[PDB]
């Protein structure tokens, strides 16, 4: 338990890039150099922008313990921290970036079967974090991060986003991480759209009450529009389950072409076993 | 099967460094650059310093596809391969470099628990391969790699070492390589000194027909130099086995300070549940 969050000195790991910035923090690649080890370690650092007290250390570390304790494959789990002026935080660094940087610039690269095996993954994970009573809170294609393009992780969990909120957070629950489930589907279908693109977020909730949703993208059938419009139902108890969203995009995946229409589908595909082995054993040993 | 050792292209990977030289071959840190992709993966290549025909590489692949089949926690597997004038193997990249060189640069905070770690983890190793027949011929604390300080693996197996091998070799069988695991251990215990240094090659054979042995590491006792010793028998099957090996290096790790005597074993250890959860989901996810 309070073994799965190493806590880190100052002199033990180095900030060497910055890799990006929320308005939570910065994001650096980092090199964690073990004491009196001659090796260099490549992580990722997040650095808060917020200087910190040490009884709000307190606050910090005792979500932190949670955030360290989720075991799943398609989960990033939080791995250590250094308590500085301004708290870092540490976890695996993810090479590849997140998935709504990684479909943008593979939009033409991205066929159906990708696509889905994503929707399934990204459901099991957020289908894990219901079990062990976590709502997400910020759920987007920049909080999946993909270890491999076979493999993506849920992260920044358990904490305004608000185009990806319900209308109930504009109360969070399961049901609405399931909205931003949708909108995190949505951004995928769209390789990378931005959801209501122009409209102020200070009128966002007006345009929810009377009915508004975001478009069907183009490649997706009404099996899949469907499914993403029941996430952004107004009763929340009326949307679908996490642990339904895998079943029905698990069916879609076994026949991928049958629910997405991608120009060139053909062309696209995905890795044979032969180069899904070799991105597991240098990259991605967990077991899948 | 097949789908275990992936063929790359000369223009999906680059040779960034070299790290050292065996007469094999020069191994390079590498990235691996997946097509379409804009990230860079760090790889170990081998590039061999032999140049071959395409008759001859049916050779390499048929060895290829064996060494890419071992799934074991103390045993590197062959990952890729690429078949230019020279070939070029690939395998993860392990930072910590491999255990003989560890050993010599930590050798004033190495305890006795990770010394006998370290020892039951090789014989694991050497205790699978057995088990799919392989005879690993090159066993040496130069071919064992270091994944983390608490995990370690056997490489380049399955393919001269004169001071590691069995008399019966300078013949190779599992029993010969339980000889070069008492060599390999020899050189843990002697925190990375040269086995018969000075000696000349050509003359090992003849001193070891003669009954001499390598000496008693200073801080073994004689539980351990026993084991040592049993490994060097001139009869092959007199020789302890692998399987037994891992049962008596793990009885004396449940009490290390009892089978090795190191000056500053109580403040040399082992890491602490916090410590080892933060390397492995950075570096080493495997099951273990
Ligand atoms: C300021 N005033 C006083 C103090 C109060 C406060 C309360 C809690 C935190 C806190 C604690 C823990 C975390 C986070 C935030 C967080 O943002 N975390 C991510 C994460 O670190 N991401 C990364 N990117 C790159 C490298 S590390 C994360 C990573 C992961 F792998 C899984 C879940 C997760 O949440 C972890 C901070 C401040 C707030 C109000
Ligand atoms: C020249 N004339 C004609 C041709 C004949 C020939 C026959 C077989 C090979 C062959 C095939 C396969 C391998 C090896 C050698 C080998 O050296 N290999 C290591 C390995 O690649 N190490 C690494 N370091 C850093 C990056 S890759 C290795 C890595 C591992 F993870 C597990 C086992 C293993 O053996 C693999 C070459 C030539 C010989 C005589
Ligand atoms: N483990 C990681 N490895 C590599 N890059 C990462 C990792 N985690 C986050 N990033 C990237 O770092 C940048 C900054 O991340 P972050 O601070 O979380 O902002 P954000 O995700 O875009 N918005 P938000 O997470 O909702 O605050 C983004 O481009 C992320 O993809
Ligand atoms: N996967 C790896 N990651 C990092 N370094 C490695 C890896 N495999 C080998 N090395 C290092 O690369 C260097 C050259 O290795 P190698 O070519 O095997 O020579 P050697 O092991 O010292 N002698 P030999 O293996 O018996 O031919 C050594 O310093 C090894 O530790
Ligand atoms: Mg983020
Ligand atoms: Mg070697």
């Amino acid at each position: 338990n309070q073994a799965l969050l190493r806590i880190l000195k100052e002199t033990e790991f180095k900030k060497i890039k910055v890799l990006g910035s929320g308005a939570f923090g910065t994001v650096y690649k980092g090199l964690w150099i073990p004491e009196g080890e001659k090796v260099k370690i490549p992580v990722a650092i997040k650095e808060l922008r917020e200087a910190t007290s040490p009884k709000a250390n307190k606050e910090i570390l005792d979500e932190a313990y949670v955030m360290a304790s989720v075991d799943n494959p398609h989960v990033c789990r939080l791995l250590g921290i250094c308590l500085t002026s301004t708290v870092q935080l540490i976890t695996q660094l993810m090479p590849f970036g997140c998935l709504l940087d990684y479909v943008r610039e593979h939009k033409d690269n991205i066929g159906s079967q990708y696509l889905l095996n994503w929707c399934v993954q990204i459901a099991k994970g957020m289908n894990y974090l219901e079990d062990r009573r976590l709502v997400h809170r910020d759920l987007a294609a920049r909080n999946v991060l993909v270890k491999t393009p076979q493999h993506v992780k849920i992260t920044d969990f358990g904490r305004v986003p608000i185009k990806w909120m319900a209308l109930e957070s504009i109360i969070y629950t399961h049901q609405s991480d399931v909205w931003s489930y949708g909108v995190t589907v949505w951004e995928l279908m769209t390789f990378g759209s931005k959801p209501y693109d122009g409209i102020p977020a200070s009128e966002i909730s007006s345009i929810l009450e009377k009915g508004e949703r975001l478009p069907q993208p183009p490649i997706c059938t009404i099996d899949v529009y469907m499914i993403m419009r029941k996430c952004w139902m107004i009763d929340a108890d009326s949307r679908p389950k996490f642990r339904e969203l895998i079943i029905e995009f698990s069916k879609m995946a076994r026949d991928p072409q049958r629910y997405l229409v991608i120009q060139g589908d053909e062309r696209m595909h995905l890795p044979s076993p032969t180069d899904s082995n070799f991105y597991r054993a240098l990259m991605d040993e967990e077991d899948m």
